[PDB]
Order: C-alpha cells, then structure tokens, then sequence
C-alpha cells in the first residue's frame, strides 16, 4: 500500500484530457479524505469529502489563495462509503476538473486558478489505504 498522506507529482501541471486515478479503500469510522491539487503553497482545488459533518456526509470543494480558503462548492451526493474500496477518477476539461467516483459522474469544479500548467502536484490525505495514485492522457 502507498503512504498516506501521498505526493503525486504533476509534471509541467494539468492540461486538458488529463485523467488521474486514485484508487483505495475507506478506513471503518472514516472521518474526512482530501485531494489538494496545489499550484505552489495555492491549493487550486480542494475535493474533501466529510463523513461526519453534523452528522451529515457531504463533500466540500474550494480554492487556496495566499492561505485563505474562499467560497465553498458543496455536493450532498456522497458515494464513498467507509470501509469499502473507491476509485476517483479527476478528468481535467478546459473550464473545469470532472470527478467521477466509481464511474458514476459526481461534480465538476470551474478552474477558479487558470495557470493549469502550474498545478504541479496533488496531494492526497485523510482515512484511507492508498492503494494507486496515476495519471493517464485520454
Ligand atoms: C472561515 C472558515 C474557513 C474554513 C473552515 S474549515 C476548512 O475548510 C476548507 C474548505 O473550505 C478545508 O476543508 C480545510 N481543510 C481541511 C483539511 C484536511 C486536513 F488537514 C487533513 F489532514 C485531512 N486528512 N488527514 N489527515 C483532510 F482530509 C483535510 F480535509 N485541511 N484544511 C478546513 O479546515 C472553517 C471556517
């Protein structure tokens, strides 16, 4: 299994076409998992999912600039379940990055950072057994 947290470099940032695939399985009582596409100390898109959030499950996405989170895109749809394996996969389009999270389409996240090219690595955290982090150009 990879260690958690996990750098996953993303050599000359993202572009267009390109998919990432995280695969692992949720921890029993999972608390929170976080995927950082970081542009520097910027984080260009935060996709948290919170497993207990006022005794709720929803998953927050938002932008780092200069350490200050902004707005927050929440996603009530949650399809992680704790102690079950998942596959994420991130397609990077022109005006947004596309999650799909077991190949059921789960939201798309607009560029709020726009140097796509500069968003050289994802970070991935939180309560789970990492067991692939890649990239592929489709
Ligand atoms: C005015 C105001 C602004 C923000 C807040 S809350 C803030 O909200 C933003 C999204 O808007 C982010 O979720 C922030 N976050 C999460 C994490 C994190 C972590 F540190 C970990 F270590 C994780 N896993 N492990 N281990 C893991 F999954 C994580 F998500 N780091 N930062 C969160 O603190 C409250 C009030």
């Amino acid at each position: 299994p990879l260690i958690v947290p996990y750098n996953l470099p993303l050599p000359g940032g993202v572009v267009p076409r390109m998919l990432i695939t995280i695969l692992g399985t949720v921890k029993p009582n999972a608390n929170r998992i976080a995927l950082d596409f970081q542009r520097g100390n910027d984080v260009a898109f935060h996709f948290n999912p919170r497993f207990n959030e006022n005794n709720r499950r929803v998953i927050v996405c938002n932008t780092k600039l200069d350490n200050n989170w902004g707005r927050e895109e929440r996603q009530s749809v949650f399809p992680f379940e704790s102690g079950k394996p998942f596959k994420i996969q991130v397609l990077v389009e022109p005006d947004h990055f596309k999650v799909a999270v077991n190949d059921a389409h789960l939201l798309q996240y607009n560029h709020r950072v726009k140097k796509l090219n500069e968003i050289s690595k994802l970070g991935i955290s939180g309560d789970i057994d990492l067991t692939s982090a890649s990239y592929t150009m489709i």
